[PDB]
């Protein structure tokens, strides 16, 4: 009865985190890509009600990211920012001029498509502008995941509706191992070549 | 050996997915919330590979959700979607006016923010669409999130950029219980008040 | 030796537990319903040798519950009392008038049924008694569970025959989830609409 | 999708079996005691969803017990009684002028307590039928469980209330194996005195 | 190394335990029925070192018996015995008349059989001796496996061969219970009459 | 009600098995010896009710094993008999000399000593009877527990109180190994010398 | 009894493979290094008993593996040979000319060592030779395990003592990834750089 | 995050362990057999990465062997070495001079056959190295695998190459029973016999 009550207690308080003023269990944040490959809980070591996890395509920082990054971080307590890209990543593999231009063909006109449709606010001018929207890595003239993933830290760190006290780090999740890399580490090469090693103490 | 190769070429293809031409197992596109509580694949019933997963705060339609969708189903072959909202969310426990008031007493100047960094071209030139570009049920004039899984279901259908032939569905996460339902199909209150039944043959 | 010994006194114990003065592990009786859905000890969180559970149609306060929970109380050393209704009870379901009806059209007459066989005391002399009797929640004036385990909790308390010193407790069973909930806190409600919430400090 | 529906399609039904007039699994209705010993399911061989299981002090048939039949027989769809009494019941381990004489040591006037709150046409008007209101065996002439399990199948089985077509089957629960036996199948005499054994064919 | 040592003198041990004089994990020696329904480790509560576990037709004291009896506890360290006979045994199920006479029937010539062929010195010279050999409950005047159990525990207990600081204790193997109970210590009947319980304290 | 009917007779079955001629499950008897270290079911890979188990000291072949086996066979329908002796045996690690010299030393008397209490026909008039009594592998001239195996067969396959339908083999099991192995054949001494190979075709 | 039967006959077998001419169970046998972090079975996908696994510093071909795989192939009837280095092997981290030269430190005689205790016949006479026998990469003009691999394989496809029906395969295990690579084949690269997609079909 | 770095930097220090210059996990080399029964790790308890393997035909020292075992324990900082031979090996079933009348036949001339392709300088000169090359047991004077496994520690033990610092120990795998012995101390013959046991205390 005690026992029934105070489990209850603690449901009602689950169920309601989010009108208490209860954050998610480590504080976190997380960016990352919708890739189905990028399994991310386990490649941060996090258990399901860890973290908040913002997925879009190619874990990039877009106007949705930073809104939803700064209400996790003012209002519902998020300490934590984990920016992690990922290989083989689909917006390292076109161009936003051919994605265009595939949409021209079908009929579309740029210029007069609703982006958004529930701010209308949002308008663009320009099929340059359009291109740029889809935000694909040669657009953006960024080379690689890694060099998106510190991209995507620096952006977050420098923007004035997130904090200056929340901590911001950034990986790279290889879908070939289905596990995090630091942001230029690579031992691939390092590993197939001679490399004069060390004698054991 | 002859197994060890094409187990081989089945680890080159997954890696390579993107580059390929292959899509997720099941051609499938989720938009939901980054809510913690949201276990979305063990509600849809779905494994890790199965399905894109976008995420952001409130499980909304905004321009990079369209992004994300458009990408999936014209370039990645994705052919169903389901949009996913939940209870208990936090874009139904704030309104975008307290948000807007809580940054101007920090001291940011809404119409001089880049909301979008990397795409300068987004510019809104109003303190309404600020409030507006934050997407909270209240201001968008949304009773519940049965009322917001519809009200994205539309807009995706609706949208020229995503396929006539995509289908898409909605749903509700219902946080208290771990379980998907459909909108406004809830039974917890047909279940607790009179209603006649029949007798069984 | 010695522990096989000391083992057939216990297990002695438990077969005269109702001879030795020995009550059940926790001195524990439960009111519900008779429902196979309602998987009552699960709920409860108790083993199977910890409670005396009374069930009848509808988890409702009739005169054999009071009669086994004065015996249980007074006799067999119960010293708690939880009542537990559900969602989607039958006597929630029709009405004494209608199951009345049913039986006339068959041939039975009322006030010519003995209603109970091993205690011919017990008579009605009335048909509006005879619909009474089967304790139908609208006959009542009871429109829900959480009403009516609220009613039996009352109803047990006042009783003369049931001591004052015994914890009385209610609650609902929620078929729909395999889950007890204190009367009147349902969570679903309000989960599902704005509710304003608190920052996270 | 499809899955999804079908899914919560099944949860519907098992949620509102009584307003959509959906059986047991099994239309199966259990007489039995509310003692702790008694782990109903497991010696029936049933499953939780299988039955409706009403249980009072004794496993014997009141009113309540009858209402409840009645209710489940006709109108929920069960074609199967099953009355299993059980051994060291506490109905065979006092008597009823005990228990009077019990309550008017602590000050109860048994004419002018209300048996049936919810029912005040449930009088006596006598302190030899507040005896026999608790439905002890010795009050009611049966010397064994055995006994009881027999005569509450024959009360059942000639109530007018309880259809013809249904099965009405007696046990005896044995606490001290966890397992019934048919009434009257006593072998542990049997077992432990000479009885002329048959060679083996 | 330092486990490999372990592990080679943890076999070592076991493997030459009586060259070794290491006695069973329990001290302990049992007598018991060949029968296969006595599941002996089980009801005793010990593991399958723990015991030696003597079985013959009956459980019945036999030269054999005090022959293995006299060497586990003279030479192998057992200092506790136990005894148990069991219900429903086969030793009580026949006569040795019958059996004598099932013999003679296919042409044996009961005092010319070698009884013991690698022990000629045991004769009986006698069919009454043949009769008694089989060592059937009633041919021995024994009623009960209650009685046998006390019979071979006061034998043993008496017995030079066997030292008197054992500790000897008799019990009975239930079949249709798996389960022990002291000589003469029934409950069966007690648990479906009328007894006098005591109110709980 | 049917499928709990059949089960209280496969119950009231198996407690009366030796009243109504129905065997162990395999009609298996087997002679093992009381040692804690032959596990005898999991060896021959049967079920706790699939054999009679016999256990004396060194599973030797005395008058109790072979009136254990007379009944078994004639009266309770057994048709296999597996005689199973062990490494390690005590009965392989003493003399009868040196225990009949151990009795002595205490103040026993060979000659006066009643071996068989229940059945006093049996005596020996010899020390050296005494000796053989306790049957010493050295004592019998048996060098192994392979040829004590052998020896039981032969033994049992002769005696005339054993039908000759009836199947008797012989092994050993390894306590070593929890492992049974046929008589003399030893697969250890094979695998650590020469032995010419056979080219694989 | 013809359980246990079946039971040697798999003992026997599996202890006298080599006596018997039974082969391994994929009639494989792997080349590869001795280093931890090659678990070659997983990597192969192979159970215990499916190979030969030879193993030394750096999975090359030294006259060592040529007379193992001489021997498994034309007597323990081999038919596939699988030759896997490894990346960060530590024959591609140090120099023969260091090795020499460190044990010149310590006052060891190159000329003078008896490399194979075993077989004298084996002798240099250079100190060439005592660095060329170390058989690291760099002194072997070996750029990767990649290059290594193809040079084994090539190396037993040619050796006389190892027949032509023989399958032989080359591969590399990366111990940063736990799993193989063909030689060559390394995709890393392609993951992390822009490169030009296919449109789902 | 904290914890997703440390667990970077481990995974980046197990890919070069040989660079970086750290040890196998217990500083342990292991000499053995390439035979798929023996299951080596699991019989010395160890784990994956605790130990560098090396296995060729018999588990014998050859010059491939020392090598190894001089790179090991001088340069990747192994303290332990461990031989282990193993029962039923191919090395105990043929001759040098069957293998080598076996080659002769297909065509093979011994003197002409380039043993080490990868160092010219091993050479013979003589048809009896050629059979002193196969190392079988016979050809090298060795009776069995526990000779085989002393003699190999002695070897190594006494070699230049290998520090004398390091522990060098032998056993022998029993493909039998999966376990290790220690040469020459068999259980298995002690067993079987006669052996004066010690009474128990
Ligand atoms: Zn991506
Ligand atoms: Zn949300
Ligand atoms: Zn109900
Ligand atoms: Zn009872
Ligand atoms: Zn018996
Ligand atoms: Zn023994
Ligand atoms: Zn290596
Ligand atoms: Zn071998």
């Amino acid at each position: 009865s005690e026992y029934i009550d105070s489990e209850l207690k603690r449901l009602e308080d689950y169920a309601l985190r989010r009108v208490k003023g209860i954050p998610n269990n480590r504080r976190l944040w997380v960016l990352t890509c919708m890739d189905e490959r990028v399994h991310i809980e386990q490649s941060l070591g996090i258990q399901p009600d860890d973290a908040h996890i913002y997925r879009n395509a190619g874990g990039i920082v877009t106007d949705d990211a930073i809104r939803s990054a700064s209400l996790t971080t003012n209002f519902f307590g998020t300490k934590e920012i984990i920016v992690v890209t990922h290989t083989d990543c689909g917006m390292l593999r076109f161009t936003g001029e051919e994605v265009a231009k595939y949409f021209i063909s079908k009929g579309i006109k740029p210029t007069e498509v609703q982006l958004d449709p529930l701010l209308p606010a949002f308008r663009i001018s320009s099929e340059e502008d359009f291109i740029k929207w889809f935000k694909f890595y040669e657009d953006l003239g960024v080379k690689s995941p890694d060099e998106m993933a510190l991209k995507g830290v620096e952006i977050l760190r420098n923007h004035p509706l997130i904090p200056k006290d929340v901590r911001i780090t950034g990986y790279v999740y290889e879908v070939e191992t289905h596990r995090l890399r630091k942001p230029n580490q690579i031992i691939y090469n390092e590993t197939s070549k001679f490399e004069h090693g060390t004698i054991v103490k």
